[PDB]
């Protein structure tokens, strides 16, 4: 039936890690090009709509979201790691520990950890470019929604869903969703709902908005007393001053169906309809896909074409930014079925 | 002169084979032949009698650490392996700024809640290598409690950036911490700690952050460009009853013995006016013109200063052994202060 938009950034690999700290080990990352790769090439073959690259939007639009020294020390954190004569991948070795200061020193070790909150992230040549291309994409997507798209893809990579306003993670840098949430509002949209369903807890988002109540965070996830990020996305974080009753976790525990896992949808949605918001963003992860590397959900192939049937129906201008999912082999038949299911395949 | 030196062999069941540096993973720098080294310098020197450790369990340990650290530290290794991974034990992730500071069920979780870094990896043994360097140090204090002038608590690991519930810098109880503890509930009415190691004491200073009756001082290299970075400036005079009974002394690169005593020299004033019933020494040498990782200019004739000075101050003194990293001379280097402070020049 209907047809949607894609953007996408042609270089694959401008981010090119090749080590992930995991399990004690440095390893080849899961947030690998193959991924966007993959995507691209499903969106192709299911003709879902036209493709396209991304506007350049500058800085400005992030610094909406993001803080400027954050986005400053991104730009220059792979030359001053190399100019202080490290051998590997820019990672983190430490950060504020509990009982510690919340200060910014002078070291790149230092600010590193101090910008960060894992350390399976790494950084290095491209890295840069890479966020910022992916925040474009966002951006492009937003566009063609507030020109009169009813939806469209922002093929996003690396993802930004676990990016605070000055902390980076969870293979994230800069919060595309946040970015384009903050567009809608920027360009008189009063209300905006950004609605998280991949499988882990979008922690940047909470942040961003948690104390506002013009843009409504809802996310699903895995329960953080057993997977990343750990430390946020308990259910009874519901917001602070202004923006309390506007953030809601629903967490799940391991080998959660999507027949279970969709009842936490329905109860999404119907804040999303009490909220009555003018645009609404999607982080689309697919890593609850039963398949998935490094998560414990048990979602089908199929049951993505319902998720997208399911958010169709809210009615609404709708973004879609591409988050997690790390089974390659499945990544674009799931992702793209969210879309084909919003345009009304079954 | 003589003094008595505490060792365990069973600091050699702390013996990893990674740790991060540089985005890589590299043979450890806190390497058995640390402890080992600085030992067959002991005994080349005939500096004094050498004792095994008694076992003094964990009350003394839990009067500075928290119970579920203490339960964590022991459980962690086998909680790893049994949950898959196949490295060493490494925290990942952590409570960034912005989120909550609550112990999560999950291994990774509760490594990264323990935790301020991932240089210090755990695996089989760390416990039972943490467990005999407390009992090397409070061995040492009981040994000075009961008439010795001074003794050396050879402890392997250190402990002096290890919080009540946080371990890392190579630390896992905090040794300098624990004895100093002990003096206090043995009836000390005060006890200075003072850590010359080059890294700034971190642990010791939270342990006692609050109080008056436990003076932390460590002169180290400033944490705007070294480890631990997020502590040890010198704003940071305490809290509540422990305002200014913490003191930080920070120095720049380069910074020499002629400098570097000028700080110890207000260290010690600083000891003389609170006049402490016991001293505790956390001794790094790794202020060494050749330590691999620091960039202090201390020289080896400098540590038999450095122990001179120590004496001068006339207090029951446990020295407790921190760092130091270039192992051709780390004996030479820690024993020049136990012989400069038994009079040796
Ligand atoms: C069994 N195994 C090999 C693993 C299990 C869990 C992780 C993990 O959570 N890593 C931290 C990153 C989680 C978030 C990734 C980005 C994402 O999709 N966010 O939604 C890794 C490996
Ligand atoms: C040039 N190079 C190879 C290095 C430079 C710095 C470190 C480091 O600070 N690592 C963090 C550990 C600092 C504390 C170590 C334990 C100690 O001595 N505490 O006093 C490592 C390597
Ligand atoms: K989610
Ligand atoms: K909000
Ligand atoms: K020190
Ligand atoms: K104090
Ligand atoms: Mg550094
Ligand atoms: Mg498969
Ligand atoms: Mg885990
Ligand atoms: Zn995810
Ligand atoms: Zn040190």
């Amino acid at each position: 039936l209907g047809s949607m938009k894609t953007v996408f950034s042609p270089l694959h690999s401008r981010r090119h890690v090749k080590t992930e700290l995991d399990g004690g080990l440095l390893i080849e990352p899961h947030e690998k090009p193959s991924r966007a790769e993959t995507i691209l090439a499903r969106v192709k073959d299911q003709a879902l709509g036209e493709i396209l690259e991304p506007e350049e939007f500058g800085l400005g639009p992030v610094k909406r979201v993001h803080t400027a020294d954050y986005v400053s020390f991104l730009e220059t954190c792979w030359d001053e790691w190399v100019a202080a004569g490290k051998r590997g991948e820019a990672i983190p070795t430490f950060w504020v520990g509990r009982g510690m200061r919340a200060r910014l020193p002078k070291d790149i070790d230092g600010r590193l950890g101090y910008y960060s909150l894992g350390a399976d992230t790494s950084i290095s040549d491209g890295t840069w470019e890479a966020a910022r291309a992916s925040a474009n994409v966002a951006l492009t997507a937003q566009k063609l929604v507030a020109e009169g798209e009813r939806a469209a893809f922002a093929l996003c990579r690396p993802p930004g869903h676990h990016a605070h306003a000055d902390v980076f993670g969870g293979y994230c840098f800069f919060n595309n969703a946040a970015i384009a949430a903050q567009a809608f509002r920027d360009q008189g949209y009063g209300k905006v709902a950004v609605l998280d369903v991949d499988f882990h807890h979008g922690n940047g988002t909470q942040a961003i908005f948690y104390d506002r109540s013009d843009v409504l965070t809802i996310s699903l996830h895995g329960d953080p007393d057993l997977v990343f990020p750990h430390f946020l996305g308990f259910e009874d974080e519901t917001g602070e001053g202004d923006g309390e009753a506007y953030n809601l976790n629903i967490v799940f525990p391991p080998d959660t169906p999507f027949s279970i896992w969709s009842q936490g949808l329905e109860k999404a949605c119907e804040r999303i309809r009490t909220f009555a918001p003018d645009a609404l963003v999607v982080a689309l992860g697919v890593d609850t896909f039963e398949e998935d590397p490094i998560s414990f959900f048990k979602l089908t192939s199929g049951d993505y074409l319902k998720l997208g049937k399911r958010l169709e129906q809210l009615g609404l201008p709708t973004v879609f930014t591409m988050e997690g999912g790390y089974d390659v082999d499945a990544i674009g038949v799931n992702a793209v079925n969210v879309m084909q299911g919003f345009e009304g395949k079954s």
